């Protein structure tokens, strides 16, 4: 029998598996987000979850899992609109039987084993729960209906996590499981690999290649580094667990319905949250008052993900990122005290004071990378042209008017057009930044041969011990760097676009759209000032003019100031300290779980 | 008897003059163009126009006018929109017996001759033809109904355009029809005065007193000079006529429907025209086929205007006139060449050549504004700074920071933001704007008598001989340049706002809207690497490291480069020739008017 259940009441006044003679347990429930995701991209996640499910259920010596291990997951489908969804994936459920909201639930015995280019094969149990919305709303909605609704229908032990076109490895979500047997864990996830497409294929678009290097490195330094302290930053999307009983409470409800205490005016928090989604949860779930809950990463478990191979879309999925990682980095540390509040001993209540201060340390230095990349590009293309000569100065009034062209452009196209419009415009940019990180990198192995060294060897011998340490060393020589020439593009196209468009606005509403409106231009113009400031102290803004005025009152304007040397030299014993610390948590991370095996 | 008329076809498939006896004729046919204006600004216009009626009936010795001149005179009341229009101003026309498109024709027999603060006293005529539309539709679509519509219907000698809250003088439109009994003439205007408020009162907010000095010197200066060569570059939309067989033909149908020969793609021109509205009727009414008009104004009849007073409203209205100029000077010199395959005599012919390349050089001028305002700020600031040295050297970082946070912030909010949002702190961008011009007008004097100063002078005495001349000298002390303070303002806040919006979008429609952001933001991209080339030859932009860096080749950059001074003294000459051009052509008209006379 193949049942449907239409909801008609928000998630607040809102299973199959509490409807059941003998309460089912959800030791596990999987949410797939899909808006409009093509049938093979959503037909990904499944295919792999089914896997998991055939791992888990074909194991001896378990407790909890065994030949009954069906029963205990329930896998829920979350559709955002019906009307933009495409028929083809529909299709697909319905071969499984398993085709404001609507709910299907269905048991399917017959497996997908073969997924071609085009075709996926079914032969011949999962429990399926295909959650349809009726009208387009912000993921946050189905992340509300997934927990204020089906959660306390369900009562899950766990909650995982599941974007459609993703790729459950082929064990990964029972390893993501066996975390949660220490008492003490409230959350975890899984490492995200890229879909670097047959024989590596897709390897040849350079930006798969940047964002391969970015994921593959992302985590194998950054979610070690930080699960070793306790409180991962972001529970990426695409593939993360929260236990229930965590989460349950005060962390949902300052999720979803915003800081509560609110006047009829905005503030800054209360009125600015929205930028980080899924990023407050992991705040309010480890500083809990009266609770020690601990965030971990599990690296037994990965997932394969699609990735955008053109640059219009590269750059609008990347927007969100950044403006998500600040607000919830610059609220979660503005709100560092209440970590003393909670229920964690001293020794946890330390360390994770400690990492509270690492994560703004790392926000405020991806606050100041457009200014790091400008005096890097910018010195490091006057060192040569003002040693080399030659033709690296018309190079370097070349390159410094292409960046300013390139830039100006940049924020005339974020603040005024939109990035698919020009396309060719942005494949140009990208290629004019990519050649200027080659000439970067020209005069960098020049000066020295000639002759910094000793940090980029030990930054890049620090990656490779690392990423080897990993078990994942391959990417190193994928391409990586080879195709990060993508990366100047990554510090400038993507931050100017991202904080020139803070807000995402479409013009008690206008009200709303006002404020906001000059929030975002009140960020931008503090972004570009600070920014200076840091710029200004190369002495640009007259604060040289300032300087050559006052020895005039008791000459002429200096080219080059030691500021630059000692801001060139900070950055690379900076970055370098960022990279010897990572390296540190992922080694020993590496240690405890080799150590406890 | 009362009747009505509603039109539901085009003007192009659609009067009572021609319904009558007696075929009357339309000497003279004033356009009320109302949007949503108050009850006392419509009335004003109309109550203006009366007085005008009066005196073009109580004349004795005309062969034209007389006792029977209030017949040959027809008033077209032209309403853009019925749901935005005020009941109070419908009432005001009730009274009067005069209250996809409507017609209300009467011949009102009472005059409206006392309006005070609030009361419009009405006592016992005028042929009065209120034209109310349906949907909101831009102003061009009213002239469209205007020519295409009834001119055809009433065949009009002249056809006369009025704005409602602008005042006809006692007798401005009398003196307004005089012109066109020259048969070359193709079309004439009026001065247009600003409201300076009961005992001149409004010439407290200090933009009434500054958009004053720029509405009285306009008329004394540029119309005059203009109308002695043959081409009036705009006729302004409050009050301006045109002989109607001058009009009609080319003009009219490259005036409403865009350049003919047009593809399915998009051209610069065929694509850009709607910028420059009632300013390509001029080009191609005087440079017509085998006929030599001219274009004449006439200074024996003002009309005293509406200006608004909060400087959110301002900026938006100085945004639309900025562009029409831009687009409409560079179309039309850019058909410079058809000048010569017109009807005009030689000297005329090379008199409008003359003029054109007069009109296109100072669009060149407006153009680089932005640039020559830095620059004559900058170098005036550092040049007292590097003299003075004391308290201007903090000044002039200070102000240059003042200056660089105030532009960069208009960039930003222009792009971004709307004006109304932010208004303080636009008030705060002008008075700071105003006190950098209170220091540039502290340094001249101090430099000067510390020793520009000859130039300055000439130019001044220059417009006093030239107001004086006028016979209207008084406003060069009703605060004028006092309130002119305003004018940085001009300079750089009005242009900013309006080349970064050039198109006004709003996002066949979404290909419209993507062109148009690409023209707009190539536009702004043009003028900023243009002007910051002139900029840049102060040698910014790495211009003065790289000369630095080929010295090396072969030391340390200078702060002051010549071409500063060359391009500060170049500015000066070029803006005492233009004040010495139209003080010439302003003196020719007023000898030529008073010899004939
Ligand atoms: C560029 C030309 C492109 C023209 C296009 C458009 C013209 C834009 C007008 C401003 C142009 C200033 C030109 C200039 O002086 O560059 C100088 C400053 O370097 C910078 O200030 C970096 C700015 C990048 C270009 C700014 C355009 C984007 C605007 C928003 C950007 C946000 C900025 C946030 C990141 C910095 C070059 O540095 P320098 O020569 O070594 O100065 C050393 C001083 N010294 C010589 C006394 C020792
Ligand atoms: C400003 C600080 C504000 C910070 C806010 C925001 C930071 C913006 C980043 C760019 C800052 C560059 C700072 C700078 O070097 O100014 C210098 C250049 O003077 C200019 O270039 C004029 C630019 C006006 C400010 C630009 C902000 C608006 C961006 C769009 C504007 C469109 C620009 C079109 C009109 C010019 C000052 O001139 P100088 O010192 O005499 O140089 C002499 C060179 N010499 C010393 C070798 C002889
Ligand atoms: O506006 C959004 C963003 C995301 N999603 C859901 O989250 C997934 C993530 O989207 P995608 O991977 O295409 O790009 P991302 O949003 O991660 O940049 C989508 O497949 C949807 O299931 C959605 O429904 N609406
Ligand atoms: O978008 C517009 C602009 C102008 N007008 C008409 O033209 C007059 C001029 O408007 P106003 O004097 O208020 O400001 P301006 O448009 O001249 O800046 C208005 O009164 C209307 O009659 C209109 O109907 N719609
Ligand atoms: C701070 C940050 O980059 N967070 C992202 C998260 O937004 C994203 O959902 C996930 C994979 O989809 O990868 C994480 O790294
Ligand atoms: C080039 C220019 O400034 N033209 C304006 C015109 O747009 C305006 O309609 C008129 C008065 O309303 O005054 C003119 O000076
Ligand atoms: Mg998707
Ligand atoms: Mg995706
Ligand atoms: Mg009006
Ligand atoms: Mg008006």
């Amino acid at each position: 029998f193949m049942r449907y259940q239409a909801v008609t009441c928000e998630p607040n006044q809102l299973v199959r598996q509490l409807k059941y003679l003998t309460p089912r347990e959800t030791e596990l429930m999987l949410v797939v987000t899909m808006y409009n995701e093509d049938h093979i991209l959503l037909g990904r996640t499944l295919k792999g979850i089914m896997d998991n499910v055939k791992y888990m259920v074909k194991k001896k010596n378990s407790s909890t899992w065994g030949p009954d291990a069906w029963k205990k997951i329930v896998v829920c489908i979350i559709s955002d609109g019906r009307s933009k969804i495409n028929e083809r994936s529909l299709a697909l459920l319905s071969s499984l039987g398993c085709y404001a909201m609507h709910v299907y639930e269905h048991t399917t015995m017959i497996n997908i084993t073969n997924i071609s280019e085009s075709e996926v094969s079914l032969e011949c149990p999962i429990q399926l729960l295909f959650c349809l919305k009726e009208q387009n709303q912000k993921k946050i909605n189905s992340h509300r209906w997934a927990f204020e609704g089906f959660a306390e229908l369900l009562r899950p032990n766990i909650v995982t996590l599941l974007d459609a076109g993703t790729m459950p490895g082929k064990d990964s979500i029972y390893q993501l499981w066996r975390e949660f047997r220490n008492p003490n864990v409230g959350g975890a996830c899984g490492e995200i690999r890229t879909d670097l497409g047959k024989r590596f294929v897709k390897l040849l678009n350079p930006l798969v290649a940047s964002q391969n290097f970015e994921y593959k490195m992302s985590n194998i330094l950054d979610k070690t580094t930080e699960s070793n302290f306790g409180f991962i930053t972001v529970l990426p999307g695409a593939f993360s667990a929260y236990r229930f009983e965590a989460v349950r409470g005060q962390p949902l409800q300052k999720y979803f319905y915003g800081e509560i205490m609110e006047n009829e005016g905005f503030h800054f928090f209360s009125s600015n949250m929205y930028l980080a989604e899924d990023r407050i949860l992991c705040f309010e779930v480890v500083t809990k008052k009266n609770c020690n809950w601990i965030l971990k990463y599990c690296r037994s478990s990965y997932a394969s993900t699609d990735v955008p191979e053109r640059v219009p879309e590269f750059i609008l999925q990347r927007r969100r990122w950044l403006n998500g990682s600040f607000f919830a980095s610059v609220y979660s540390f503005c709100h560092f005290y209440r970590v003393w509040s909670s229920g964690h001993n001293i020794g946890r209540k330390l360390l994770l004071t400690v990492e509270f201060f690492y994560l703004f340390f790392n926000t405020l230095i991806s606050w100041f990378s457009l200014s790091s990349f400008f005096l890097v590009f910018r010195i490091l293309t006057v060192s040569i042209a003002l040693a080399y000569h030659s033709a690296f100065n018309v190079l370097s009034v070349i390159f410094l008017w292409l960046y300013g062209i390139c830039t100006l452009s940049t924020f005339i196209l974020s603040l005024g057009n939109k990035p698919k419009s020009t396309e060719k415009f942005y494949v140009l940019t990208c290629v004019i930044f990519a050649v200027m990180m080659i000439y970067m990198i020209f005069c960098s192995i020049f000066m020295s041969v000639k002759s910094i060294v000793i940090s980029l060897g030990s930054t890049y011998c620090l990656y490779l011990i690392s990423s080897i340490i990993y078990l994942q060393p391959w990417h190193m020589l994928t391409s990586f760097i080879q195709y990060i020439l993508l990366s100047p593009s990554y510090i400038n196209v993507l931050n100017i676009y991202a904080f020139c468009n803070v807000h995402d606005l479409s013009w008690y509403d206008e009200k709303k759209t006002g404020y906001y409106a000059n929030v975002r231009s009140l960020v931008i113009i503090f972004w570009v000032i600070t920014n200076f400031i840091i710029v200004a102290v190369l002495e640009t803004g007259g604060i040289a003019d300032y300087i050559a005025m006052k020895s005039i009152s008791t000459a002429e304007i200096p080219l080059m100031t030691s500021k630059a040397s000692i801001y060139f030299n900070v950055i690379l014993w900076l970055v370098a300290l960022s990279a010897l610390i990572r390296f540190i948590g992922c080694s020993i991370y590496m240690i405890v779980r080799f150590f406890k095996k």
